[PDB]
């Protein structure tokens, strides 16, 4: 019947979207991301990151987050929490605070505890560490990075573990999808972050992809194998394949062919537990406002109306 029935009918647990709070008001937007024949997942877009659940500190605010966890719950769909630690869009005080190791990992910490404990039991998993590394492998200079060095990302899984331990622990990141330094840095992470003796279940592969530049499928599920390998599941978190502006024909063909490998890629691999399209619908895609000359990245177009994609997926899910 849908994206979230084939998939679930190869054994992932799920085919999803991420939203945002705004698209909520939105009433046939609503209706088809309600659609569990399409979508068995949800993820928060922005409502769940730093600036959105700790505005200042020790100051939570979670109405925005619990907005998009209660049409999940209204749906009976699965959530993934997005994110706990990360560079971009956090406020004002962390990145302008002068902070010492101690007082920056005391606020660290705080937060995911706080946001973890908030949400216990209402996620299938979490990001816990957001785009840690550089294109070649070594740390981001991030706040956290600069001021705690590399132990900030096992001390946030064992803080996040400590807080829910029910819930998958993911690391999840862009670039880590087809092979290269990034990727090797990407099944570093997960070792490191066991050799603390910290707990990760999961590594998430954002598959912000390119129409006709898109990672292969044999290289994708070489990739996918390599991290659950080190024993731990995989998923696409943030799939969208953006083509160069006009759209054509043509290139809704080619991105047909791009997602039906992503899929595909998932299902040959055991470990790979679903796929979540960042938005489904070129409407609300972020990608314009991004990516200057870009867009068009979605199963969906901006009228609601399935694309060539759409039938890419159902191909690569063997449906
Ligand atoms: O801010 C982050 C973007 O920088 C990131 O951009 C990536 C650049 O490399 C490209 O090949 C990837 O496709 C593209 O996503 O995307 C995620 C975002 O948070
Ligand atoms: C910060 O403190 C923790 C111990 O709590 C430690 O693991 C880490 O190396 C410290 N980092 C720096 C830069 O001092």
């Amino acid at each position: 019947a849908g994206l979230n029935t084939a998939a679930k009918a190869k054994g992932l647990k799920y085919f999803g979207s991420a939203t945002d709070n705004p698209e909520l008001t939105d009433s046939a937007y609503v209706a088809q991301l309600s659609n569990t024949d399409d979508f068995g997942q949800i993820t928060p877009g922005n409502s769940m990151k730093w600036d959105a659940t700790e505005p200042s500190q020790n100051s939570f605010s979670f109405a925005n987050g619990d907005a998009v966890v209660n049409l999940a719950n209204k749906n009976g769909q699965l959530m993934r929490c997005h994110t706990l630690v990360w560079h971009s869009q956090l406020p004002n005080w962390v990145s302008s605070g002068s902070w010492t190791n101690a007082t920056l990992l005391a606020a660290m910490k705080n937060h995911i505890t706080n946001v973890v404990t908030h949400y216990k039991g209402k996620c299938y998993a979490w990001d816990v560490v957001n785009e840690a590394l550089n294109e070649d492998g070594t740390f981001r200079n991030s706040v956290f990075y600069q001021i705690i060095g590399p132990a900030y990302i096992p001390i946030a899984f064992a803080t996040a573990a400590a807080a829910d331990p029910d819930v998958k622990l993911y690391y999840n990141d862009y670039n880590i999808e087809y092979s290269g330094a990034k990727a090797t840095a990407a099944q570093n992470i997960v070792k490191m972050i066991k050799a603390y003796g910290a707990k990760i279940d999961g590594v998430g592969l954002q598959a912000h992809f390119i129409v006709g530049s898109t990672p292969s499928q044999s290289d994708l599920t070489t990739v996918l194998k390599g991290y659950t390998a080190l024993g731990v599941e995989v998923a696409y978190t943030e799939l969208d394949i953006r083509m160069q502006l006009p759209s054509t024909a043509a290139k809704l063909a080619q991105q047909s062919t791009d997602f039906q490998g992503v899929a595909a890629a998932c299902v040959s691999t055991t470990g790979c537990v679903g796929v979540t399209i960042w938005d489904w619908t070129d409407k609300y895609s972020w990608v314009p406002s991004v990516f200057q000359g870009y867009g068009a990245p979605l199963p969906w177009d901006e009228n609601y109306v399935k694309k060539p994609a759409y039938d890419g997926l159902m191909a690569g899910l063997g449906a």
